[PDB]
């Protein structure tokens, strides 16, 4: 269980202003809606000796607080203690279908969720893996805290084509091929965030949403007494096409 390695205090310690009036959530993002989803997901926060499953749940954490994320310079405790504070995407006019899958009349695939989901055939990929109907009910990535949740652990445990899962990159268990090694893709913080949003954050040097990430990761290991590891950023990694 998932619930060993985090209670309901450390979820509340580490997205400490996620029910604050001032972000959209008002109670959405809930320790039970993240431990309901988190079981329905083998191995999540449950693989390796204690120490890794409680970088795996950092690590989901530091991402998702990224793409949720109301923090800024000046915020009140940094802008790493806002994570978890936004739902939806602000901008809601495009509406993310993309020509080979479906787009149901009056239906928008704009970011949801933790992990933002965007497009029409993302929506259709999560909602197969998890058995909902998402083509036709995009909103309940915005409404079902559970679903909500699942379809961002859904991202995380699952490998597409050239990318290993986010979930053996950070358990050790992905072996990266010569064709990474030559990408300078060293396992580590920095290859998650390259898998997430590699095409923009990475390989152009500095990257500032990219040290968002880490900021958050950095919090969170610091809060559950982690030391941080090597390859954080991804500066010099070409993005997933290697």
């Amino acid at each position: 269980d998932v619930g060993s390695v985090i209670d309901a205090s450390l979820f509340d310690q580490l997205l400490k202003h996620r029910n604050d009036p001032a972000c959209e959530g008002k109670g959405f993002y809930s320790y039970n809606a993240f431990v309901t989803a988190a079981r329905s997901f083998g191995g999540f926060g449950t693989t390796g000796d204690t120490n890794t499953r409680k970088r795996e749940v950092a690590a989901f954490l530091a991402q998702t607080s990224h793409e949720t994320t109301g923090g800024a310079a000046g915020s009140p405790d940094g802008p790493y203690a806002w994570g978890y504070c936004f739902v939806t995407e602000r901008d809601k006019s495009n509406k993310y279908c993309d020509p080979g899958t479906p787009c149901p009349a009056g239906k928008s695939y704009y970011g949801r969720g933790p992990i933002q989901l965007t497009h029409n055939y993302n929506y259709a990929q999560a909602g197969r893996a998890l058995g909902v109907d998402l083509i036709n009910n995009p909103d309940l990535v915005a409404r079902d805290a559970v679903i909500s949740f699942k379809t961002a652990i859904w991202f995380w445990m699952t490998p597409q084509g050239n990318k290993p899962s986010c979930h053996d990159v950070i358990t050790n268990r992905w072996t990266p091929s010569a064709a990474d090694v030559a990408a300078n893709r060293t396992p580590g913080f920095g290859v998650i965030t390259n898998i997430i949003n590699g095409g923009i954050e990475c390989g152009r040097g500095p990257s500032p949403a990219s040290g968002d990430r880490i900021g958050f990761y950095k919090r969170y290991c610091d809060v559950l007494h982690l030391s941080y590891g090597p390859n954080l950023n991804c500066r010099d990694q070409r993005p997933f096409g290697g």
